[PDB]
């Protein structure tokens, strides 16, 4: 296997996810010459500027091919600095009192995945926005509020104790596929199938 | 001052630099609600979708307020090197990993001089669209990069990423500035946050 695979995907993934295998992937196959960019959406994928991407979306009735890499649950995260300053949210509801931090697009990430008393998703008024969950994460770091995330994302910073993870019994307990996308066509090349392999032990 | 605004730049920018600020800004300022965006270059500024960007790069009635001035610097992690190496000297780096971007490739011209004074043309083992992407490849130890200093400078005070070939690599340094149009300046909000980054970068 060799010669440059390009693989695309949000910000998250990239840092926390492929970043740390690209240097056993290295090892394995130095021929392969990784490009790892970071785009929004499908666009790079389906108009064929890279050969795979990495991404949590349902695309089904498109033709691609989709391979399972893992599942993730959601958690509500906030600094140790914060809860000290603004207090702990004991319900879900006292989220009205304290700065939530969202997307600006999709808005549908801002219905959280913590459930109020009647047991529905706690869709909320963000009071900073921003357009990747990294810079959310980043956010929440320097205590600038509540936030929602990837558990792949957040739970390096729980275990080190930079954050804290609020309202567990509300949270929901349901996890999201992350999954490799890419055109049958291009299942060919033994680089991206190498990958793709590759991909399914380390992340499964 | 109150209401949204919004300020795109790249995600290093966003990450190591804006966000670390955002909650002082916030305790001075908590009626201003901060839409931090990160994308390519001047489009998001260009077509009106964000009031500011923070940017090292001219559609004119363009007004630029200078934030702080930085230098590149070269590293890679402790277990790289401890596999590899150390290079000491900048042409050492043909027989070494180097990491690079995708685009624009004038990055891939590095700040660390030649024997001659010329900075040294990197062929990019791997490459990424940010350097934010670079950072991670290079903590995790895949090769050597080259990147402003305060995308890296935390790591290497922490032992986490260390600086190469130190004598070679060039002191001049890069300018980033505060972007925006001069119609927006009227909005407070925009100032206040400007006088603040400008307080607070240096
Ligand atoms: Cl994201
Ligand atoms: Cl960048």
């Amino acid at each position: 296997p060799q010669g440059v695979l390009s693989v695309d995907s949000a910000m998250p993934m990239v840092l926390h996810l492929l970043a740390p295998l690209a240097a056993k992937f290295n090892e394995r196959y130095p021929h392969i010459r990784l490009s790892l960019v970071s785009s929004e959406g499908y666009i790079n994928l389906i108009e064929r500027k890279v050969d795979i991407a990495l991404r949590a979306g349902e695309l089904d009735d498109s033709g691609l091919r989709a391979r399972h890499l893992f599942d993730s649950r959601f958690r509500v995260i906030a600094s140790p600095e914060y809860l000290a300053k603004h207090g702990t949210p004991q319900s879900t509801e006292e989220l009205a009192g304290h700065q939530c931090l969202g997307f600006t697009e999709p808005g549908s990430l801002n219905t959280w995945a913590v459930l109020d008393a009647q047991g529905n998703p706690y869709k909320i008024s963000p009071h900073f926005t921003a357009s990747s969950g990294e810079i959310l994460r980043s956010l929440c770091l320097s205590g600038c509020g509540i936030v929602c995330l990837s558990d792949f994302l957040v739970d390096n910073d729980i275990a080190e104790g930079k954050l804290i993870p609020l309202l567990a019994e509300q949270t929901s307990d349901k996890t999201h596929p992350f999954n490799a996308v890419y055109y049958s066509d291009k299942a060919v090349n033994l680089r991206l199938r190498v990958f793709l392999d590759f991909l399914v032990e380390e992340l499964g």
